[PDB]
């Protein structure tokens, strides 16, 4: 059995601590009870010789320890001393070093303040001192990261809550977010807008080496260019990063799967799942056994493909978006070593209704038979599959709220009720269809929704101060582009509603540099009102909610900007869950389902859940409700229509 990668032990801790023991401040330290697991295999079974340690056989003095059935070392495939092992690298703008020479020149170069290379367990980081302004600025510039938020590593876990401090500890050791209240020392570059920040603990032996000689919060983020996938090699770090990073600790060490940390909230809820997690399976629901082997591909953002077959289901690691290139390489390599570990051959692949997706290319080059699941509906049965909702259960509601997925007949929906179980999903209603102008620049330019939602839905829209900036430039092109459906495709978007508030509000840049930014800036806005009372609502109108009457309230609605935001969510809840009340009580329908990208916002689900009490409600918690959590859904529902015999 493989078990997922996993943090230093204290005991490891203790022995690399200890003086005039033969792996004293060794770097490379692990045992049977911690270090990495699925990242240094390169074939089955787990044996050393198809381990990345098979270019280094183990010295007289590492051989009564992996042969000793007392050690806790007896088979542990990658344990090594100074003596035989890796060894560290220094490498910089005309310097070089080695060993303890070259990890006192990366903490002398991060004390100095200056952005080094770290070669982990899954990948290399880029770190510098989170304290340092000029520092941090420098990174998100190198990098090309302009605003999304950079995880942080601390050198122990005092002064956090304890749901945080306990969840940092776990052997998964994943980044933990919490308010960033409770991190003072951090520079306003680590976050800015937002009221969390992503902390996590060192978990491999360098990473605790360095915390315990810096002892303060460092930048810890993914070792690539945005939107490129994670440098693995030494040699594609030293050429990916070489105008990003002022130096490099690496290591001969190879690693063989690229392996992110995973990202938690300090509420358990689970945001990105990789490093900890996987490759651990989870059991199908009740009435799901004897399954075909069925490859899921997933969605194209954040991406993750599943393994269906017999009572169980395995997810690969979080291995991003799918229109990046080389990200396919190691999509293929993932795939080939988690076929390999659970001897796994697909009869069957399943990907998404989207005819434009990368996700739905590679399906026809694989030589099997092909099915479609909904977008929309992949996500609401992941949520029932999480909750272990039976086979044979019965019908619930599902609200499932996202950016944009392809719905039925080519429809973009992304705000919608649905009744729905494993193998049927019918659309009932939601948010109505706008336009968004200028197609793929909607998602960056919220300006752009505003103005579709004021063409569509606001009298004299010109006139209100919230719309200023579009109004004073010449819209009347692209409003004559969107009536003549140019580049103008109607979407059901809760994302893109989102945005135009956004817009409407200030509280994002004009044009966005990260996917979801105006949305979690006007949610960080929202979450800082402990609650108001306020007019605004969204009343229902047959099966759609009634945004002109929203619009009208909310612009003429002067309070305070965080009030103002609060007022919004406030007020979406409220009509949804009206909307979700009739369709299920009309129904015979007790249980209502919710999923989508956009249900990670925590007041939404508060309010959500406070209009829905009269009902049970499930949320998505060990899987994230965004598109990471898609390929689950899509092999619930192969699996379920295969049971049924379709
Ligand atoms: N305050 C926060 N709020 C939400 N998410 C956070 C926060 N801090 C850190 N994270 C997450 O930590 C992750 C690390 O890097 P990410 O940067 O997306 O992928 P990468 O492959 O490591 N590099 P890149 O491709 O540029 O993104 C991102 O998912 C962040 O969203
Ligand atoms: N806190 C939040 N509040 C509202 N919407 C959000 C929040 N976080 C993310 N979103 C939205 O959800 C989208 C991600 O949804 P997901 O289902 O993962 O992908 P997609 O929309 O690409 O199918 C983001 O682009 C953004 O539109
Ligand atoms: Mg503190
Ligand atoms: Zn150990
Ligand atoms: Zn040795
Ligand atoms: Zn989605």
């Amino acid at each position: 059995q493989i078990v997922p990668d996993a943090a230093t032990c204290p005991a490891c801790l203790a022995e690399m601590n200890t003086p005039g023991e033969r792996r004293y401040r060794y770097p490379f330290i692990n045992c049977t009870h911690c270090g990495p697991r699925f990242t240094i295999i390169r074939a089955m079974p787990y044996d050393r010789p198809f381990t990345v340690m098979a270019a280094f056989p183990l010295c007289p003095a590492c051989d009564k320890e992996y042969r000793d059935p007392l050690d806790r070392r007896f088979h542990a495939q990658p344990v090594a001393c100074p003596e035989c092992g890796p060894y560290l690298e220094w490498v910089s703008h005309g310097e070089h070093a080695e060993q303890e020479a070259a990890l006192q020149a990366a903490i002398a170069q991060l004390k100095m303040g200056n952005i080094v290379a770290i070669k982990g367990i899954g990948g290399f980081h880029l770190a510098c001192d989170a304290r340092n302004s000029n520092a941090v600025a420098t990174l998100r510039a190198r990098k090309h990261r302009p605003a999304k938020p950079l995880a942080v590593m601390l050198p122990v876990a005092d002064g956090l809550p304890d749901a945080a401090r306990q969840l940092l500890t776990t052997p998964a050791a994943p980044i933990v977010l919490v308010d960033k209240k409770y991190v003072p020392e951090l520079c306003d570059d680590i976050a800015p807008g937002l009221n969390e920040v992503g902390v996590m603990l060192p978990a491999n032996p360098l990473q605790h080496l360095l915390l315990q000689e810096l002892q303060c919060p460092l930048v810890m983020t993914s070792g690539n260019l945005s939107g490129k996938p994670p440098a693995i090699s030494n040699e594609q770090a030293l050429e990916d990063l070489q105008g990003i990073a002022d130096g490099f600790l690496i290591h001969n060490r190879d690693i063989v799967q690229r392996m992110d940390d995973s990202v938690v909230r300090e509420s358990g809820e689970m945001l990105r799942r990789s490093r900890g997690y996987v490759p651990d399976a989870l059991a199908l629901p009740p009435g799901f056994k004897n399954v075909p082997p069925v490859l899921c591909l997933g969605a194209d953002l954040k991406n993750t493909f599943c393994l269906v077959r017999g009572e169980q289901v395995v997810l690969s690691q979080h291995l991003g978006d799918l229109s990046d290139d080389g990200i396919q390489t190691q999509w293929r390599e993932a795939l080939r070593l988690m076929q390999n570990i659970y001897n796994f051959t697909p009869q069957y692949v399943v990907h998404d209704a989207h005819p434009g997706y990368v996700s739905c290319q590679w399906a026809s080059e694989m030589n099997l038979p092909t099915q479609t699941v909904l977008h929309h509906h992949a996500h609401a049965a992941a949520c029932l599959a999480e909750h272990q909702w039976p086979l044979d259960g019965g019908d619930v509601i599902a609200l499932t709220l996202d950016g944009i997925g392809m719905g039925e007949n080519g429809a973009l929906w992304g705000g919608e009720c649905l009744r729905v179980n494993y193998r049927e999903c019918e659309h009932l209603g939601g948010l109505p269809a706008v336009a968004l102008p200028g197609g793929d620049l909607a998602a960056k330019q919220p300006w752009r929704n505003l103005l579709a939602q004021c063409l569509r839905f606001v009298p004299e829209w010109q006139n209100y101060p919230e719309t200023a900036s579009v109004a004073a430039a010449n819209w009347s092109v692209l409003a004559r582009a969107i009536e003549r459906g140019i580049n103008a495709p109607l979407a059901s978007s809760c994302g893109r509603l989102f945005d135009a508030v956004a817009a409407a509000l200030g509280c994002a840049p004009a044009t966005l540099s990260y996917e979801g930014e105006a949305a979690c800036a006007l949610e960080a806005l929202a979450a800082s009102c402990d609650g108001v009372t306020h007019p605004v609502t969204m009343p229902r109108v047959d099966n759609q909610l009634d945004l002109a009457t929203f619009w009208q309230q909310w612009l003429n609605w002067q309070a305070p900007v965080n009030q103002r935001a609060w007022a919004f969510h406030d007020a979406l809840a409220q009509g949804f869950a009206a909307l979700m009340r009739e369709q299920a009580t009309m129904r015979g329908i007790t249980t209502l389902v919710f999923s989508g990208g956009v249900i990670h916002n925590r007041l939404l689900r508060a309010r959500l859940a406070h209009y829905l009490a009269d009902f049970t409600l499930l949320f998505p918690q060990s899987l994230p409700a965004g598109d990471g959590g898609l390929s689950l859904g899509q092999g619930v529902i192969a699996a379920a229509r295969w049971l049924a015999g379709e």
